């Protein structure tokens, strides 16, 4: 490029910047091509072109002006890249804003989509505000290869699509531009299938939707509705390893955390909307918006001291009672809580308060609801045609055909979508077994094996690896969490080592051992000491997430307190002991809303939590307990730097089953950060209990779950205890401790203390 051309860009005299900025072919070689990417980045000193899927990074050079950059790259195709931009001391990563000249699909789009590799297909499929033949309007497009005809119906044509019949392209995708209309437009696709049958569909790539039980899609100008402020958070995340950081997650179901009154409007971000009544049976209650949740949930979580909030599925879903696990609008945040910008605001605000956001994502199945994906074009399009692999008969749902390219693409681009447009920090996938096995919940003779006679669902496995491969390449630094319940191997290991590519796995075994154990009367826990006995062999095969989830306080299992034996004082003590144990055991942490204040009743998705309990001291104390423990967890490196290395944990003694006492060390980079943890899982206190430690010195009583401010009896070691030179448990020195009843202590050597 020339200076004259650069100047035309810098000073806004150029008639079409897309001619120059973005990616352009320079020439074709025998087996490769030569491209240039150009970018005008005012205030940037430096830039790079990232090719995350090829694992490459090329720097850009300033050209004729300090803020005009180019980068010449040789490669056969250059479909997938990002720009890294440095302003002062800060970097950001972004998609190239001059990536797409036109709103309509190109041959190249269509080709990539057919191969299942269009990582940004949602830029072209769905509905997008743009300009064609010099007029502003909306471009629509939808994949429906076997349809006889498709038309766009909506407010703008009184639901009569005779003058808005779409044009089929490449025997595969229907499109139409409609001038003059814009964002807010309400619409569906009217489809005629091969038999002549006519029926309406919501837009599978729709970005917003009417409020359930209505189903029309709504047009959104998704790149011009919200201004972000979270560059610093994103940079910090890209440049860190979250496995080495504290990760304490508050799991929340947005629809049942807190309700408001249906006698007023739902405030949104600079606006308001009609209330969304939680149910016909509770009509005085409405949902809170994403906006009101940002104002209320976020400072709450910040005070509690959690690092992340994990949301039950927020993709658009028709039935509250599914909890979100049955999705019909994969590309829109549910309209129960307001608008897409309101949820952007929610994420932006978590990030301003140093809180991350993890989404439950549901790629395993979808329901039969006739507005959604089912039998989409009068064939089994999204779902596989054979019900032995394409239905979960016991759940009443359909299973995506992962081997079909445009279906894989639907899903893979969807996961990337949430990271791109809504800046989320991770995902969690429920019931991963449901994808992995060809015989899942299927009786004998009612399923078929793979091409090698195995039970492994090959296509699905391959899809899962692509999802995790691409996520981490595009957004290093995120969390990809799996719950997999069949001891499948290498869930949270890299795809290159034969793993599924997640970086964390829920420890369901740990969960059952914990809840079976605390449920047993204290006397009888001596017969079940193996539950509280760390198992090196199993633990280090996965990066574990210790989750006490929503699934464990429904359907007659009781909430946490109800699970525990004893009188009221003991039930609380049990909760404090279990969770103090959980925060000290290796692994990341997840707990569900209502557990942190001792809700007595089971989570009920149709109401909100029992906030009135926080008027009373026991509930308050338990909440101060979680507040302090989260603070502790963030301040003590040995609780998070080495969850997944041998160094991080060492058992001290695990054999006093007769008293249900267990003890261990946690460690970090500095030996002075080591922590001694001692747990007493009965109501019997102990005035002299000797515990081996690694060094002489004074050990501070850093945490004590029996403290009176947590509702405990306040027994303890009054500040800490000098070690005796007295071998015990194969350790040179030892402590003679007071152990409080149903309680856990954490001690820490202060090596600068006056003997
Ligand atoms: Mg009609
Ligand atoms: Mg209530």
């Amino acid at each position: 490029i020339s200076a004259d051309q650069v100047n035309q860009i810098i000073y806004n005299l150029h008639h079409d910047p897309f001619e120059i900025l973005g990616c352009h072919l320079l020439e074709e070689g025998k087996n490769t091509k030569k491209w240039v990417v150009r970018a005008y980045l005012p205030k940037a000193e430096a830039a790079w072109v990232i090719r995350p899927t090829e694992r490459k990074e090329d720097p850009m050079n300033s050209v004729h002006h300090p803020n005009f950059f180019e980068c010449i790259i040789e490669t056969p195709e250059l479909n997938h890249y990002q720009l890294k931009v440095k302003e002062g001391e800060h970097e950001k990563v972004i998609y190239d804003p001059y990536a797409f000249s036109s709103p309509y699909l190109t041959d190249e789009d269509i080709y990539l989509f057919s191969e299942g590799n269009h990582h940004r297909i949602y830029e072209k499929l769905g509905a997008h505000v743009g300009e064609i033949n010099g007029v502003k309007g909306v471009y629509f497009a939808v994949w429906a290869p076997n349809a006889r005809n498709v038309s766009v119906i909506g407010d703008f044509n009184n639901w009569d699509g005779r003058e808005h019949q779409m044009r089929k392209r490449n025997y595969t995708i229907w499109e139409l531009f409609v001038p003059e209309i814009g964002s807010g437009t309400v619409y569906k696709y009217e489809i005629k299938n091969s038999e002549g049958h006519i029926y309406e569909k919501s837009d599978p790539y729709g970005f917003y939707r009417e409020v359930r039980p209505n189903t029309a899609s709504i047009v959104v100008d998704i790149d011009n509705i919200y201004q972000w402020h979270d560059e610093e958070w994103l940079e910090k995340r890209r440049n860190s390893d979250p496995l080495k950081q504290p990760v304490s997650v508050y799991e929340v179901h947005l629809g049942s955390w807190l309700h408001g009154s249906s006698a007023e409007k739902m405030p949104l971000l600079n606006g308001e909307a009609d209330p969304v009544i939680v149910s016909e049976w509770n009509p005085g209650a409405r949902f809170l918006s994403y906006y009101e949740l940002a104002e209320k949930l976020i400072p709450y979580v910040k005070d509690m001291g959690y690092t992340h909030i994990e949301l039950l599925p927020i993709a658009e879903h028709p039935f509250d009672g599914s909890w979100g696990y049955q999705v019909t609008g994969f590309y829109s945040p549910t309209s129960r809580f307001g608008r897409p910008e309101d949820f952007m605001y929610f994420v932006d605000k978590c990030h301003e308060n140093g809180i991350g956001v993890i989404l439950d994502w549901v790629p395993g199945h979808f329901p039969k609801d006739s507005h959604g994906l089912a039998y989409f074009d009068g064939t089994h399009l999204y779902e596989h045609a054979d019900p032995r692999i394409g239905e979960h008969k016991e759940w009443g749902t359909l299973v995506f055909n992962y081997g079909r390219h445009e279906v894989r693409n639907f899903l893979v681009a969807n996961v990337l979508f949430w990271f791109d447009k809504y800046h989320v920090d991770g995902i969690r996938v429920d019931a991963v077994a449901s994808m992995l096995y060809r015989n899942y919940l299927r009786k004998e003779g009612e399923w078929i094996a793979n091409e090698y006679g195995g039970d492994e669902h090959i296509e699905a496995v391959s899809f899962i690896r692509e999802v995790n491969t691409l996520l981490f390449e595009y957004f290093p630094g995120i969390l990809s969490i799996a719950e997999e319940s069949t001891e499948w191997e290498k869930v949270s290991r890299p795809v290159y080592d034969g793993g599924l590519g997640f970086n964390l796995k829920w420890d369901m075994g740990w969960m059952h051992d914990m809840l079976d154990y605390f449920n047993i009367d204290p006397y009888f826990r001596q017969y079940h000491q193996n539950n509280v006995t760390f198992s090196m062999a199993y633990y280090y095969n996965e990066n574990f997430m210790l989750a006490l989830s929503h699934d464990e306080i429904v359907h007659g299992k009781s909430n946490m307190l109800g699970k525990m034996p004893g009188d009221e004082w003991q039930k609380y003590a049990n909760v404090r002991a279990l969770f103090t144990y959980m925060y000290t055991h290796p692994g990341k942490k997840t707990m569900f809303m209502s557990m942190e204040f001792g809700q007595w009743s089971e989570w009920n998705v149709w109401g909100d939590l029992e906030w009135h309990l926080l008027q009373y001291e026991p509930h308050q104390q338990l909440k101060q307990f979680f507040t302090d423990l989260n603070a502790l967890y963030q301040q003590e490196p040995a609780l998070y730097t080495h969850d997944f290395e041998y160094h991080g944990f060492e058992a001290i003694d695990c054999n006093d089953n007769t008293h249900s006492v267990v003890s261990f060390l946690r460690r970090s980079d500095d030996p002075n950060d080591s922590l001694v943890v001692v747990c007493n899982f009965t109501p019997q206190p102990h005035s002299h209990y000797r515990i081996g430690v690694p060094e002489a010195g004074y050990y501070v009583e850093l945490f004590n779950s029996d403290a009176k401010q947590y509702g405990g009896s306040n027994m303890g070691n009054l500040g800490g205890k000098w070690a005796d030179e007295w071998s015990f448990h194969n350790k040179p020195y030892s402590l003679d401790l007071c152990l409080p009843p149903l309680a856990v202590l954490i001690l820490k050597l202060d090596p600068t203390k006056v003997p």
